[PDB]
């Protein structure tokens, strides 16, 4: 009928593959945006265009990395923001961002523990990652919900996945490590990641995130994208 009525167009800006410069790169902040307002997007409250920039060979923002939200000519530059800006100014964010303390606090500082254990093969910190997991698993195992805090993805399976995701992928290549599999509840909720089209319409091949850490290590194209998504037990 008219204008009026155009639901908003989002354009989140991500950093590309360091292997090509055009598919998707392994930030996980990117990820995590993205899946975000992909779940928005699904519901129909906005539309979604993502942008892939590579940093390397960029065609405003000047010293800013991806990610960038930009929502009608505004431009989010901190990604602090752009979660305020998704909770607050983008229809269905409120609900996106449900208020559980307890599962902030249950997955806070994950990440850290995957770079330590990438330093170099170490099963002290291989297993300071494992008891994390751990305690990842047994909440979910006692909710006996789909998603950390019900049945509806909110904000932090949008941050949980993509570093379950690195952890599979870049703690198997280094560092010979698997999340074994006893933690049922855990690879249940990965085997429903899998199935999620936002997770696997964000999530980057394993060669990029794979790169992604070798740049980090310093170490060294035609390599086809695979993606990790098997589970080591019936489900
Ligand atoms: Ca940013």
């Amino acid at each position: 009928g008219s204008s009026k009525f155009d639901v908003p167009e989002i354009e989140l800006i991500i950093k590309a593959s360091t292997i090509d410069g055009r598919r998707k790169g392994a930030c996980l902040f990117c990820q995590e945006y993205f899946m975000d307002l992909y779940l928005l997007a699904e519901l129909k409250t906005i539309s979604l265009k993502v942008t892939t920039v590579d940093m390397q060979k960029p065609p405003n923002f000047e010293a800013t990395h991806p990610p960038i939200l930009i929502d009608n000519g505004l431009a989010i530059l901190e990604n602090e923001k752009i979660e305020r800006h998704i909770m607050k100014n983008i229809p269905g964010g409120y609900n996106l961002f449900v208020q559980d303390k307890e599962v902030a606090t249950l997955i806070e500082n994950l990440y850290v523990k995957l770079k330590l254990m990438l330093v170099k093969k170490d099963e002290a910190k291989n297993n300071a990652l494992l008891s994390h997991l751990r305690k990842i698993n047994d909440h979910l195992s006692a909710r006996n919900t789909r998603f950390l805090t019900g049945d509806t993805m909110c904000c932090f399976d949008c941050e949980l996945m993509p570093r379950l995701q690195h952890i599979r992928v870049a703690g198997k290549y280094f560092v010979d490590f698997e999340i074994p599999t006893h933690l049922t509840a855990l690879w249940r909720y990965m085997y429903h990641m899998y199935q999620l089209d936002a997770f696997t319409q964000s999530c980057p091949a394993d060669q990029d995130i794979i790169n992604h850490y070798k740049l980090q290590q310093s170490l060294k194209e035609l390599e086809t994208p695979t993606f990790t998504t098997y589970i080591p037990i019936d489900i």
